[PDB]
């Protein structure tokens, strides 16, 4: 016969590239296991000419890719790279609109969780740890989302079409992050002060109103009331089962809205500018107050004290 070859590249990180000879009698499957090219899985595929000098994908199967793979993204979970590749096919063909100087994601495969997630970001002060998410958290600030919105699929096990919840999306975000710093001091009332670190210190369920949880919040043989001791973050996040709450310019930095039953809703973002803008991925309505079933509202927050 005839014995044909090319020269490409593979990789786990996008960096760090391995060269490779491969056989072009052979499919990628059978020279490196399981193989992607720009998200595209080639594993079946033999390589073509216009391969050549290309890279690929592949699996962390030896230790110089496990150290390079484990760096970059500071996961060991097998099927990440898999996953990962799976969902930047599709999210490289999403569009990434700037809406009112943030970049949001145009409605597709119930991705409306990811647009607020992602508009909520780019509103408060917080850095990744892993090199993969402060890079492609770079990119998305800049408009080219795609990478970042496959990485967060990634990071939290949701493949494109299932709908997720912001708040989980959010504490899988807030674990790869550096909240080292934040701490919060509560006391309760049947006294009981605790303190919360991390990702803890910045979350709340039960209340959509920081102001409110200042004041004190009844909670579980009869009631009690927990309240505000000490904050120590760049902000809050503030949560609640969905019910119509009343929103106004001013009084906190932005908030989602869910709409629907479980399991088959739609989230809005609320962001507080000069106005309050309602943005729905690429869709955009402002309002002076807005009313609606809201889930998370975010406050900024540098230190604060209580004086009870
Ligand atoms: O119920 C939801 N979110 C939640 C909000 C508040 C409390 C919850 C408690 C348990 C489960 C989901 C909750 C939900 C459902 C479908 C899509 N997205 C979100
Ligand atoms: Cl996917
Ligand atoms: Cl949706
Ligand atoms: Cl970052
Ligand atoms: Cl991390
Ligand atoms: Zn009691």
């Amino acid at each position: 016969a005839e014995v044909r070859t090319i020269k490409v590249f593979t990789t786990v990180d996008n960096i760090n590239l391995h060269t490779q000879v491969v056989d072009m009698s052979m499919t990628y499957g059978q020279q490196f296991g399981p193989t992607y090219l720009d998200g595209a899985d080639v594993t079946k595929i033999k390589p073509h000419n216009s391969h050549e000098g290309k890279t690929f994908y592949v699996l962390p199967n030896d230790d110089t890719l496990r150290v390079e793979a484990f760096e970059y993204y500071h996961t060991t979970d097998p099927s990440f790279l898999g996953r990962y590749m799976s969902a930047l096919n599709h999210t490289k063909k999403w569009k990434y609109p700037q809406v009112n100087g943030l970049t949001s994601i145009k409605w597709a495969d119930n991705n409306s969780y990811l647009a607020t997630a992602l508009l909520t970001l780019q509103q408060i002060e917080l850095k990744f740890n892993p090199p993969a998410l402060q890079d492609a958290y770079y990119r998305a600030r800049a408009g080219e989302a795609a990478n970042f919105c496959a990485l967060i699929l990634a990071y939290c096990n949701k493949t494109v079409g299932e709908l997720g919840d912001v708040r989980e999306t959010m504490s899988y975000l807030f674990q790869h992050a550096n909240l080292d710093s934040c701490k919060r001091v509560l006391n309760v009332v049947c006294q009981q002060q605790t303190t919360l670190k991390g990702v803890e210190a910045v979350m709340y369920m039960g209340t959509l109103s920081y102001e409110q949880f200042k004041k004190g919040v009844q909670i579980p043989g009869k009631q009690a009331t927990k309240y505000l001791v000490q904050q120590e973050s760049p902000f809050v996040m503030m949560s609640a089962p969905p019910a119509q709450y009343e929103l106004k310019h001013g009084t906190f930095t932005c908030a989602s809205e869910y709409t629907g039953n479980y399991q088959c809703g739609h989230y809005k973002h609320i962001t507080s500018k000069e106005t309050l803008y309602c943005i729905d991925g690429a869709l955009l309505t402002k309002s002076s107050e807005y009313k609606g079933p809201i889930t998370d509202v975010f406050y900024k927050e540098n230190s604060y004290t209580t004086t009870i």
